[PDB]
């Protein structure tokens, strides 16, 4: 079983704590249980990530010094702990069927940075494409969180995932960006970069 | 003194914590205690919004109904609270001087989404357009949390900033769109979009 590093770890908790908090705010948007639960579930691989962190770290230190910076590595581990348990608070809310103030949903996407939902059609561009080759962070500004195809979810999804007309597309960025993603999507604009 | 809605002040939370947690690791990366600094001053406008949307969310139930969406808004300002804090606490390590792990500022630039550090020269196409203007978020996917312009920060800068050769911009986004805007920055790619 090849032994996993301290940085490789770290690098997933923080990759995953923004994933979490990005689909904390699109199930409230949505109010979509299914995305909610999807954070949950994240928060577990927090706490496991957060373990192994530890287990590394603590071995890793034999002498005064090293354990001085090893308990920064944990400090911050222990700060992202804490905006995963605030991301899981905000998608149990989702899952208690609260119903919402109407103004949450509105901040959603109002903010400098949204939430929106992106309809792929048939003569999109990006149709048969992957992540990976559209690398839409990069050339759109565009961060997709998750894809919803038909009655199953992505979330997550690697420069592997190839993109099918009908799927729905979940993404993260301004306003703008993703109006302008959404009319490539449409296929209105036949050109991304 | 004219009203704000509950949206607009809940609406700058969002976007604010949102810097925080950008400028915290920062702070972090360039072991810069200004930038830490205004990671701790943000923490208490933070607490101060979270006070006045308490004020006119408190003010606004009348009702039973509108009580318990009033309690959903609430729910999540506590939720923001805590993504708040934890990026002060990350901001105290900073402060504190801490040698940090290695491994740390590395996790930083290796993430999905990382933190760089970009020098304008005075050759290049964005020198005197706004951010309103070139809209890099939009445009480019990095988004500019702060400028170092001499021996002055400007954080969270508007649309209404002008850009100038020397001015060293802290942008978000993926390594790929950082390495771009940084040929556009250097004047190698005299075009944007
Ligand atoms: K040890
Ligand atoms: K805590
Ligand atoms: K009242
Ligand atoms: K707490």
């Amino acid at each position: 079983y090849e032994p996993k590093s301290v940085k490789e770890i770290f690098i997933e908790m923080k990759d995953t704590v923004e994933l979490m908090v990005d689909l904390a705010y699109a199930s409230l948007l949505f109010g979509d249980k299914e995305i909610a639960e999807e954070v949950l579930e994240l928060e577990e691989r927090i706490d496991l990530l957060n373990y192994q962190l530890m287990m590394h770290s603590v071995l890793a230190a034999r002498n005064v010094k090293e354990a001085e910076q090893v308990i920064t590595i944990l400090q911050i581990a222990n700060a992202i702990e804490d905006i995963s348990n605030a991301a899981g608070d905000l998608a149990k809310m989702v899952l208690e069927g609260v119903e919402l103030h109407p103004v949450i949903k509105e901040t959603i996407l109002e903010g400098e940075e949204i939430i929106g939902k992106i309809q792929v059609y048939p003569e999109s561009v990006i149709v048969g494409k992957t992540l990976g080759e559209l690398d839409l962070a990069t050339n759109t500004g565009v961060w997709i969180i998750a894809v919803r195809r038909g009655k199953r979810w992505i979330f997550g999804p690697n420069e592997n995932f190839k993109i099918r007309a009908g799927d729905v597309l979940i993404g993260r960025g301004t306003r703008t960006s993703i109006d302008h993603l959404k009319e490539i999507a449409r296929g209105a604009i036949r050109v991304i970069g």
